[PDB]
């Protein structure tokens, strides 16, 4: 199998894209650690998918991340794949956005990616092998009304991805990003039915993404089938016009 | 290997050598019915001998009549065309100051117009099926430019413009259209440079190596399979993170 | 004057964007040669703008281009600026596009840029200075339904631009491109008004480009104020969503 | 006098690129406010460039920023142009980068841009006109070894730029970014001569940028000559290969 015996930490994997990625990765032979702040959802994933491991983490909290990685290393002795998939939104027009809304999103969606990647790095470096996959967004690449903070963070993730691809290549580590288009998860759940049709109208394929579509891109970037893909932003967005 | 392309009919242009040949092999292992479509008869025949189950049909992608002969033959034999990979390509390198009109036009004819001919030829089959995958081979030279390659850069960048247009036009027909931009990859196309300049292009790749045909073939497989169904209008770089 | 005594060849300058660029460049002190196939429009430009020079050219015809450049060189002794602005559209859905429609647009919009640039190059190389400005399009960068051929050509122009920036830098020559968004010229005059509103709807600024807007970008890229801009695609598109 | 009587706030303008932009803008008729924390350099700029105004600001301090903007509005009655040019580096390989280094750079180079833009916005919205120019970097667009934090911030600036172009367009405000290549300022000063040659080797033009080159791009994006340029990242990098 494509990920046989590989240990994968997937942040934000108690729900949505990350949860589906956990399942896909398990089907491909990986040992999967769901690292998520949502305990109830995490425990539900454990019950639903025999063999998956759940460890509670707040990716914005460096101590929490340190504990996560130590825990995984103690259990499995290695960390082969990190998917930085955890994210939040705190949408507001620029004219109304509070510092708290801005900083919260930076903390989770940008700094959290920094924390998790720094924490796994010494394990991958020792192994001389690793895959890091960072979740950006079409909002990061193209901008989006009401998302100053989320765009800042998701674009920032790309800058880090490109830097790390350059820094870590000599260590046998691949670093890439995925830019999902609008995808049917809880993150889209609270948007009005009206804007949903507008979002679909911007996609020539005429549909939103599914968690499985994005999980499939994570799988490509985590497997040997992408070994010469490095520093790339893989869009999975239906060809959205944005 | 899996069976991700089970019973899918794939035409891969330029598949008698290099990246295309490896893609033919990978696609066969994944269950596809593969047609190698290449101008090089001898290489095509050798590929068939070395890879039982593969079909070779000679084509010149720059010649529209040749392209229609190819596609009608594939349709007659297999009844459908699920995947087209526009992988055939040539180089006729020259500094701008010395480049002849023939060098420019030959590369446009094969690397740009040929992609147009093949895509137009397969389109009615895919439209009737309500499904299809088109994968166009661009290059880091198309995205970034490269000294001595005015013509090849024009063609490979042009391929991206067509890819993005087709992704918009054809999505409603159930067709995905994407491009791959390989970095420098170990094939005959690269073998014609001094190993001293090989280190130079290698030095621009943080991974410290050139691509292998299998690397590019693996990206073709991703873009041809259901695992990339929501990838559309995208240029997938397989270039080791090259600085260009 | 930003272009004082600079000799500028502007292809396609008998109408539209190129005509306004000719006027803008004249105001900034340049000696301007309008090179266009439309003889009547060219002669009209000469009458309306005392001092402009018109030389008929078909940019797709190499011999025509060589006569143009010989004529300019014999007359002014130098060529400082080339703007490859001539272009045509022959739109069709892929399913219906003829080889002739495809090839004509390639001939003018892609090969013509090759011809003109190759012809001016020896002059710029001998002087150790020059500015080449190539006109691409948002259709080249983003694709556009009905424009397989135009997108091929305009994207191809970007590939050549980047190649030439690398090749010619050592000769003291800057090479850049402009990607106009939808702009009010004869090229848009044939689209239905309903489509005009659709085009505008994609532009957050809520208006189309003016010939002067694009001419202003040509001026920037032709002047010393862009001496360290090289190999760049300058979008003048109102932030169009495409 | 392309900027005649326009009020421009240029953050970080006590030194380097910003200082040269202050000088260029004054020459073009602008009323320039240098906003910088470096008091000795700011005062020197005033003495050396009569007509310029210096107001002390720390862009990472929201209160300091609001005092700045209130001061400018009270004195000049309007704010026409904001250049978010202030920036710092705190370089380190990922393996050794501290949270302090990461956060300091985010605070100044990303959050500071948010603070300054939010603060000027109500004035530009009232005027129905304004120009916002954000300074990114080739490190943000391409990544650079040792610059995880700076790449995150400078890429994030592009995300915000694109979002703001979309949000603010119909208010008569242009929002664009500049991505300078390596440029001769104090930011590059303590780079070894051997590494300087390495950077030059990646630039086909064979030289680093000058502060005047970047200032000229700021001038383009601040003037009416770029009124239809929106949401664009203007590279001024000599065609660097990165
Ligand atoms: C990229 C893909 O998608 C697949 C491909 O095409 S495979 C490889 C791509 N092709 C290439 O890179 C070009 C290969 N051919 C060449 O390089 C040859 O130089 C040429 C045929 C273009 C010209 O030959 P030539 O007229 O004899 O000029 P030549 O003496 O070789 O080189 C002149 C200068 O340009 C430089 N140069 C040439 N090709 C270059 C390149 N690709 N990149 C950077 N510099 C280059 C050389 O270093 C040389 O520098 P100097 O003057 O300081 O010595
Ligand atoms: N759904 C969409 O349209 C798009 C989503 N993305 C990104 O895809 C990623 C996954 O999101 P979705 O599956 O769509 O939403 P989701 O809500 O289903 O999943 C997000 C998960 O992240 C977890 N999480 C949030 N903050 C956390 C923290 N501080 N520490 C640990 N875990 C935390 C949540 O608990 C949740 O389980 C995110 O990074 C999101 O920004 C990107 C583009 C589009
Ligand atoms: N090797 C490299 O570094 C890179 C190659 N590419 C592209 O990848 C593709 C495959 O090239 P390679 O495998 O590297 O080279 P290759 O030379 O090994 O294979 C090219 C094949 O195309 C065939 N071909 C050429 N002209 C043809 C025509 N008119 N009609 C039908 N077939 C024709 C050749 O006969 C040959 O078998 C090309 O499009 C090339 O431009 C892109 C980036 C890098
Ligand atoms: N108007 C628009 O929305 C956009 C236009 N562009 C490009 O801007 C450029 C200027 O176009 P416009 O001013 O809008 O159109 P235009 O139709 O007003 O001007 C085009 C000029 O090119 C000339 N021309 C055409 N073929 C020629 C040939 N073979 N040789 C010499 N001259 C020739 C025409 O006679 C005409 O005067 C073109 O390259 C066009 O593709 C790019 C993006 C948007
Ligand atoms: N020099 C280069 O190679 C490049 C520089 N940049 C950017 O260009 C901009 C200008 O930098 P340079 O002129 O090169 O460097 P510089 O060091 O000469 O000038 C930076 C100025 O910003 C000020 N500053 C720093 N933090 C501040 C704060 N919290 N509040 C107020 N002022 C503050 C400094 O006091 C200084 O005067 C920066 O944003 C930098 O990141 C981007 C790409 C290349």
């Amino acid at each position: 199998s494509r990920l046989q015996d590989k240990v994968a930490i997937i942040t934000g994997a108690a729900n949505g894209i990350g949860l589906e990625a956990a399942r896909v990765f398990m089907k491909e032979g990986a040992k999967v650690v769901i690292a998520d702040f949502n305990e109830a959802a995490g425990k539900e994933a454990v019950e639903a998918n025999p063999g998956v491991v759940f460890i509670r983490v707040d990716v914005s909290d460096r101590e929490s991340v340190h504990r996560l990685v130590e825990n995984v290393a103690e259990r499995f002795g290695k960390i082969d794949i990190l998917i930085n998939n955890a994210g939040i939104t705190r949408d507001s027009m620029l004219s109304k956005m509070t510092v708290d809304q801005f900083q919260q999103v930076i903390n989770v969606n940008l700094t959290g990616v920094f924390h998790c990647t720094q924490a796994v790095l010494p394990y991958m470096a020792e192994q001389g092998k690793g895959k890091i996959i960072n979740t950006s967004s079409v909002t990061g690449t193209y901008g989006n009304v009401g998302q100053t903070n989320y765009a800042a963070a998701k674009a920032g993730v790309i800058g880090m991805t490109k830097t790390w691809a350059k820094e870590l290549a000599r260590k046998g580590i691949n670093v890439n990003a995925v830019a999902p288009g609008f995808t049917e998860t809880a993150m889209v759940a609270e948007v009005p039915e009206k804007v949903i049709e507008k979002m679909k109208a911007q996609v020539p394929m005429g549909r939103l993404g599914k968690p499985e579509d994005i999980a499939n891109a994570y799988l490509f970037l985590a497997s040997h089938e992408s070994d010469y893909v490095n520093g790339h932003v893989l869009h999975v967005d239906g060809g959205i016009m944005m």
